[PDB]
């Protein structure tokens, strides 16, 4: 009652939604990307606030502190467990939803931009393009992902070998802390500014906007997508790829998608067919690439082409707030430091990817720039020595069809354990997986011991510094969820 009362004093009421409000279901559902989490059995927010100004965010936080109602912040809503808009167990929370704060201001000459957290990646990329055809930013591949969560958790895509992760190309932020105070880099200090750029969403406050450096790309890039069935020698080719791809020049990224006994090699090359063809011949002739495979286009055109296979619909693919694709979905991830034996590739392609409920596996090679940053330089620790990341993706489309996919996801994670990283078994924070572990709350504070179980998997040796920073900026654990950094205080 009095939390809502506090909000109405400071924030335009058209931006406030209670469960009884007629628009509440629409506002709640607008950026839910996973049908597992939209159904009525999920725990719902007591209130939703859709700020349009930074002062609205500050007022919401001050009200939540005064009346002890916690806030989950949502930008693009892609959280794999939905923790930006649901809780796992019954509890009271408000959602602060940033979708209306979506400005992108590009300074093409300075090669910098200010980007609101509620902007989607496609909108960031398109705004950069409206300014220059030869500037880029290295974040995710999916245009509807929100800037807020993508940058907070790291963020990587087809430029990761050239330029590393999104978070290490951030040069300032505008942030509201757990006391409602407005911060930038200078007022936050080294620890807090280090933590917020890759240490995971929610934990370190609400980032309102990010200042980024914009990076050069040539006017023409080249994409290919070359598939090999097991009959065409997929196992021998991918067994070579895992050693070669992490060692290729920074200008060339070759990722793999597999969903059966067949591997599709997708390359982004910062250059032309003319130079790519000989490079492939010299370094990876086993793939059988030739000039007919090349698709030359601008960097901006490469974003819908890689993600959707589209060449012809730039605005529609990058400026898209319809929220049409809502699979039921499960996700896991791994990091690989040692080459798989050929027999493991045999098993993955011929056996694991031909089971009931089998999903899709995506393999991103590291090396080059992402691996040159020291492990502790940012909170993202998956750097030197990483050959490739694996994402295990399961989609299904009817409510009662979950059992086989969920079982496959668990079974293949168990199968892969001996061949992937261990002690800890590393995972990417933005591929959130609650089965890696969740927090325990004691005296209303997330415990350090419970955070450490999953926290070492996402952040390896950076977890303790994250928790000590959390203790300094949010000792009462105001901004939290079931898998957020717990405070470690003296
Ligand atoms: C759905 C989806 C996700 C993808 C896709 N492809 C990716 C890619 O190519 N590269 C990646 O690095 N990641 C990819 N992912 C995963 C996404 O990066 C993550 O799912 C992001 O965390 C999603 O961010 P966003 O869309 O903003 O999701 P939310 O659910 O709103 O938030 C996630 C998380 O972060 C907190 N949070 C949100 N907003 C803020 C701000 N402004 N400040 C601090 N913290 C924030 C939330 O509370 C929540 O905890 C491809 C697809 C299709
Ligand atoms: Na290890
Ligand atoms: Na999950």
């Amino acid at each position: 009652e009095d939390f809502l009362g506090c909000l109405v004093k400071e924030i335009p009421p058209r931006l406030l939604y209670a469960k009884s409000s007629p628009a509440y279901p629409s506002v709640l559902g607008q950026t839910i990307r996973n049908s597992r989490w939209s159904s009525p059995d999920n725990v719902k927010p007591l209130y939703i606030i859709t700020p349009t100004q930074v002062s609205h965010i500050q007022s919401a936080v001050v009200c939540g502190r005064r009346h002890t109602v916690r806030i989950r912040v949502r930008s693009g809503g892609h959280d794999y467990e939905g923790l930006s808009y649901r809780s796992l167990q019954p509890e009271t929370f408000a959602v602060v939803d940033l979708n209306k704060m979506r400005a992108v201001w590009v300074d093409g000459k300075a090669r910098t931009a200010w980007v609101d957290s509620g902007a989607q990646l496609g909108e960031l990329y398109y705004a950069i393009y409206k300014a220059s055809p030869t500037l880029a930013f290295p974040a995710g591949v999916c245009p509807t992902v929100g800037v807020g969560g993508n940058f907070a958790g790291g963020g990587f895509g087809m430029l990761l070998r050239k330029y590393g992760i999104a978070a290490e190309n951030v040069i300032d932020v505008k942030l509201v802390d757990a006391n409602g105070k407005l911060h930038d880099k200078k007022s936050m200090g080294d620890d807090h500014f280090w933590a917020v750029r890759g240490g995971g969403g929610e934990s370190f406050g609400i980032v309102v906007a990010w200042q980024v450096k914009l990076l050069p790309v040539p006017p023409t890039v080249t994409i290919f997508k070359i598939s090999k069935t097991v009959s065409e020698g997929a196992v021998d080719i991918i067994n070579k790829w895992q050693v070669v791809a992490p060692q290729l020049p920074a200008d060339l990224m070759i990722r793999i998608i597999a969903q059966g006994p067949k591997a599709t090699f997708e390359a982004m090359y910062l250059g032309t067919c003319k130079t790519l063809t000989p490079l492939m011949s010299s370094k990876f002739p086993e793939l059988g690439m030739n000039p007919s495979h090349c698709n030359e286009m601008s960097w901006i055109q490469s974003i819908p082409f890689v993600h959707l296979g589209h060449r012809d619909a730039l605005e529609d693919d990058l400026l898209n707030r319809q929220n049409s694709f809502k699979p039921f979905a499960e996700y896991k991830s791994d990091y690989v430091y040692q080459p798989f034996p050929k027999t493991v590739w045999e098993q993955i392609l011929n056996t694991w990817l031909v089971k009931p409920g089998a999903g899709i596996m995506i393999f991103d090679p590291y090396g080059a720039t992402i691996s040159a940053t020291p492990e502790s330089a940012t909170p993202f620790p998956h750097r030197k020595g990483v050959l490739f990341n694996i994402q295990y993706v399961n989609y299904w489309f009817a409510p009662g069809a979950a059992a086989a996919p969920l079982s496959w996801s668990k079974d293949i994670y168990n199968y892969m354990e001996p061949y992937v990283s261990k002690n800890p078994r590393q995972a990417y924070a933005n591929y959130r997986d609650i089965d890696l572990g969740r927090n325990e709350v004691v005296n209303d504070v997330s415990t350090y011991a419970s955070g450490k179980v999953w926290g070492q998997k996402y952040f390896k040796g950076n977890f303790e510094r994250l928790a000590i920073t959390k203790g300094k900026v949010d000792p009462t654990d105001y901004f939290r969820n079931e898998q957020s950094i717990p405070p470690l205080i003296k």
